[PDB]
């Protein structure tokens, strides 16, 4: 029934990877077209009988947040284009204009009197004004995660159905900084016909014009069949600006732009200004532009032409609406009245421009390519490509990752009841959606926006932790107190969350220390959340004020517990070294929770006077010359010093790896028995180009290949336990860890660039495996696509974003780098991997942006490091431009995208407590997430929803028989089931109604979305 996403290679008309590998990217001067080439038309092409339809369609880029934070935008322009957009279409019957950022809209329209929403709901429903794609923002595509393009959607799709009655079914991208495919994938899920793009690089914008495949259907890459084909249309030319939007040649296309005569502050670089449109010149001004139009129309395969008209924040002044209203009316009346052009032009809208063309396809006038991959890395002139973006403002990219899970265990945990209103549950989650929404941006994620408006996302992002936190607490007191005694005060912190990697150790010192002694306090309750719908064991750990402490689960049963040191490194000043110096005071707690599918565990920390029976001490090695002591109080185990030397760990039965004396990984043996394969860690340094163009927020223009960085002889940390092992080292502005539990290590950076200014430093991974000139790279992590290395282009354009995790593979052997975080990152030989860590420019790159990117603070980037064999593994044909990973590889990216969530009981008794929640929920194949669950309802709705987006990955088959699994049917984990249906991915249209109320399991690589609806 599912379709085969491994062993089917789709045939499409264009498949990136193809085309890459066969363009030859050359950047010849095309003439006025700067990238093009002289287009010629035949002017019989139009005639009597077959016109040219123009669909002048008027728009304004509206950034939430850029070069000035959201709500001084909101004051200073996009609340004034917006009254102005009522009032002029108001009046202005035939006027047309399309709205992108609902963020902005829902701000303007709740600011509006009762009379003027009136006004703007009839401007909506009369067609005037479009909202196109209908999502908070217009997200990025490279950094986002899918899950979070989802949310976003849906948070401005949900706005609109309520408020506006309408849903969108056309989308429009014009500046995200290259485009993927999983935009298509999770627009084609939600209901829509039609999406454009625009930032796409110059010669594959040649490449297609010249074949008239800039309109196309878009499929995944491994989408046989076609169903997940979406219509596509990529404007030509360099800018949606109106210069570079009505023609090709930009020169006369600014005259067109009636903003630029002079009383606005703005002209026309091309030397040629607008002129007003008069009796005396409307001939000759027409027969310039319609001469534009034939030209563009020649790039595409219908009589229908869309021509955006706009520009960022543009038509913000009446004197604006005014100047380009009239002067096209005026030369709409003239064209369209003269049957020599043969044409009919009219202001429209985007929807509008799309069912003209799909009419002329059926009428038989056209016929559309199909294409699979995706459009990375863009570059908009020349050389510049934009992979810097990839890294920018590292801190703020970890940070969405983080608050990404906390949305939704916020969501899900209070998903399992109702709550009054007082509880204030929906106004915490529509606040924690609405920030990490704004974020999704294509200034925010990608670090390209300034300085104070970075701060601004970092501090909305800050209240939405603390509001998911807020509603998590709430709720796991709710989930396992006794209902009888359950007794919530909705203001109060039952519970307090404990991050061991947000912000990270080094970075904030922001975790509660659970403070014990027989003077205070003996004992304390710990709750581990697990979102995913699978049983899952994983490591956590607590800070403690003993090291003797045991660890119970609450039928009292002792669990084994590792404690550990806790270790802060330091930059001496004065010893000029960086050194790590232990607590005297607080300890780390290490054990193996185990909790229920989309569950919750409790444990018992109690202390005691001594070592307890289930509690071992790690050992500690500082490996150094020059060694001083390292007194750790009351920790049982003294600290033991050498000499730097080559190390070699092995925890569990898990792989043995092995160490420079640097403290650097150079070898992994997977089993007692097998080889140890060389994987070698190095960080190296990109600099900035002396001469041209320099590197910024946005460009990656390296001055060659980089450096190895100068490592001295750091100081070296090794502990070894039986739970937890690792190897961490002080390097130059990166203290770097290997942590070893019994499988795939974790890596952690903690990467601080201090004042290195024009330095970018990368991690790299050098093996012995046979990659070629091939790697994977995911997108939004949801797919994992080919790259090909190029050596016809230069370093910056084999950069491609790192959202999730990449590979590189043989025969035999695959190393995957699964990131807890966006990055830029590439192959750039044979056997390596490297992954951007951070990036301190002190120039601006001739963007807008004004300012390099000199706000670097520290981050803790994470990470899972599994090398595996594969040679028994079933994988696509070479032909194939998808990969997939390992249920291995996929599992270690689950750990850092969405970890056990831990909670400290606040109080000192915890009475009602119980030990379990969800010990009965199904177990569902590893394959499979619950993405999101989200109640849709408020406690006074007689019937209750509750919606939930399933995902089912593709996993290699690589011989591990298939273990029994329970059934995951979402529509019955509530109880009361009325009904179930299956919806499009934003909950907005019931799509089928469900048989038995049972909601079936998807297939490979799809995502559904079900509903379920319970009497209460
Ligand atoms: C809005 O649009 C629908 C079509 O989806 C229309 O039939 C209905 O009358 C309107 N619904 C409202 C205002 O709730
Ligand atoms: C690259 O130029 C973009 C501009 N068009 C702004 O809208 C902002 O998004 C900026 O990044
Ligand atoms: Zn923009």
């Amino acid at each position: 029934q599912c379709q085969d996403v491994v062993q089917d290679v789709p045939n499409v008309d264009v498949q990136m990877l193809e085309l890459y590998d066969r363009m030859s990217f050359k950047d010849i001067d095309g003439g006025v077209w700067k990238q093009g080439w002289n287009i010629k038309y035949d002017p019989l092409k139009y005639n009597a009988h077959h016109k040219l339809k123009v669909f002048v369609v008027p728009h304004s880029h509206n950034d939430p947040g850029w070069i000035q934070t959201f709500e001084e935008y909101y004051q200073h322009d996009t609340k004034h284009i917006l009254s102005n957009a009522l009032r002029h279409l108001h009046d202005n019957p035939e006027m047309k204009f399309i709205w992108a950022e609902i963020s902005y809209f829902a701000r303007f329209y709740h600011d509006l009197g009762e009379n003027k929403k009136l006004q703007m709901k009839s401007i909506v429903k009369n067609g005037q004004l479009e909202f196109v794609t209908g999502g908070w923002v217009m997200p990025d595509e490279a950094n986002s995660h899918w899950r979070n393009v989802l949310l976003q959607l849906t948070e401005g799709q949900t706005w609109l159905k309520q408020f506006m009655n309408v849903t969108p079914t056309a989308s429009w991208a014009i500046d995200p900084f290259g485009h993927s495919p999983t935009m298509p994938y999770i627009l084609q899920k939600s209901g829509f016909k039609n999406m454009l793009i625009q930032r796409t690089h110059y010669s594959v914008k040649k490449e297609l014009a010249q074949q008239r495949q800039l309109e196309f259907l878009w499929r995944q890459i491994w989408d046989n069949k076609g169903d997940t084909a979406l219509f596509t249309h990529m404007m030509p030319f360099y800018s949606y600006d109106i210069p570079h939007t009505c023609g090709p040649d930009p020169k006369v296309c600014c005259q067109f732009d009636f903003k630029r005569m002079g009383s606005f502050g703005l002209s026309c670089p091309w030397k040629v200004p607008p002129r007003t449109i008069s009796d005396q010149n409307v001939a000759a001004r027409s027969d310039l532009l319609v001469d534009q139009w034939k030209k563009k129309a020649e790039l595409y395969r219908t009589n229908v032409l869309l021509i955006p008209l706009g520009d960022d924040f543009r038509f913000k002044q009446n004197t604006e609406w005014d100047v380009q209203r009239v002067n096209y009316e005026r030369l709409f009346e003239h064209i369209n009245s003269q049957a020599h052009f043969n044409v009919q032009a009219q202001f429209g809208t985007l929807q509008e421009y799309f069912d003209a063309v799909h009419q002329a396809e059926r009428a038989g006038q056209a016929e559309f390519p199909t294409l699979s991959g995706d459009f990375f890395t863009y570059a908009d002139r020349s050389d510049n490509y934009w992979s810097g973006y990839y890294t920018s403002r590292p801190y703020h990219k970890r940070m969405d990752r983080v608050l990404m899970h906390y949305v939704r265990a916020a969501e899900m945990l209070s998903a399992w009841h109702s709550w009054d209103g007082m509880a204030r549950i929906e106004e915490r989650l529509e606040q924690a959606r609405r920030e990490l929404s704004l974020f999704q941006h294509h200034d925010g994620i990608t670090g390209t926006a300034k300085t104070h408006v970075v701060v601004d996302y970092e501090q909305r992002m800050q209240e939405a932790l603390k509001a998911c936190q807020m509603v998590m607490q709430q709720s796991v007191y709710r989930l396992l107190t006794k209902p009888s005694i359950y007794s919530p005060d909705f203001s109060f912190s039952y519970f307090t969350l404990d991050d061991s990697r947000w912000p990270g150790s080094g970075v904030e010192d922001s975790r509660t220390t659970i403070i014990l002694g027989e003077d205070i306090l003996p004992s304390k309750h710990v709750v581990m959340h697990n979102t995913l719908p699978h049983w899952r064991e994983q490591l956590v750990d607590f800070y403690v004020s003993s090291p003797f402490v045991s660890v119970t689960d609450l039928a009292n049963n002792p669990v084994e517990a590792q404690v550990s040191p806790v270790w802060s490194w330091h930059h001496d000043t004065l010893t000029k070294t960086i050194h790590p110096q232990g607590s005297t005071t607080k300890y780390r707690i290490i054990f193996k929770a185990r909790v229920p599918p989309m569950g919750l565990a409790t444990y018992v920390l109690t202390i005691s006077d001594s070592k307890p029976e289930h509690t071992s001490y790690a050992s500690n090695l500082l490996l150094r010359k020059n060694p001083t002591s390292l007194p750790l109080g009351q920790y049982p185990e003294d600290v033991k010093f050498g000499d730097p030397r080559e190390i070699s760990l092995r925890v569990g039965n898990g792989p043995t790896l092995a160490f420079s004396e640097q403290g650097l990984l150079k070898s992994i043996q997977l089993t007692q028995d097998s080889p140890h394969v060389p994987v070698h860690f190095k960080f190296l340094k990109y600099g900035v180009r002396s001469h041209g163009d320099r590197s910024g927020a946005y460009l990656f223009l390296p001055n060659g290949p980089a450096s190895p960085v100068e490592l001295g002889q750091p100081v070296v940390l090794v502990t070894k336990g039986k739970l937890e092992s690792s190897v961490s080292v002080g390097l130059p502005s990166v203290v770097h860890q290997t942590i070893m539990r019994g499988g795939a290590p974790e890596i952690r950076n903690l990467v601080d660039i201090g004042s290195l200014d024009n330095t970018e430093i990368v991690m790299r991974l050098e093996t012995h495996i046979d990659s070629g000139d091939i790697f994977y790279t995911d997108l939004n992590g949801l797919q994992f696509i080919k790259r090909r290395r190029l050596d016809k282009l230069p370093l910056q354009a084999n950069y491609y974003p790192i959202p999730s995790g990449m590979f590189i593979e043989d025969a035999n052997t695959r190393l995957t780098l699964l990131t807890g975080q966006p990055l830029g990152g590439s192959s750039l030989a044979s056997g390596e991997l490297e992954i951007m860590q951070d990036r301190r420019l002190a120039s601006d790159d001739e963007r807008g942006l004004g300012q390099g990117v000199l706000d670097n603070k520290p981050v803790l980037h994470i990470y899972r490091l599994v090398l595996e064999k594969v040679n028994n593994c079933v994988r696509p044909s070479k032909l194939h431009p998808a990969g997939y990973l390992t249920s291995a590889a996929h599992k270690a990216s689950q750990s850092l995208l969405d970890p056990l969530d831990k909670f400290i009981f606040a109080e000192n008794e915890w009475i009602g407590a119980q030990g379990q929640f969800g010990g009965d929920h199904p177990s569902a194949r590893e394959d499979l997430d619950v993405s999101v669950m989200r109640r849709l309802t408020k406690s006074s709705a007689k019937t209750q929803r509750v919606g939930y987006v399933l995902h089912r990955t593709n996993l290699m088959q690589c011989g591990t028989p298939e273990e029994h699994t329970q059934k995951l049917d979402v529509c019955h984990l509530l109880p009361n089931v009325a009904r179930c249906e299956r919806t499009t991915l934003t909950f907005l249209q019931n799509l089928e109604h469900l048989d038995g109320m049972v909601a079936p399991e998807v297939c490979p690589m799809e995502t559904a979305a079900y509903v379920s609806s319970h009497s209460s």
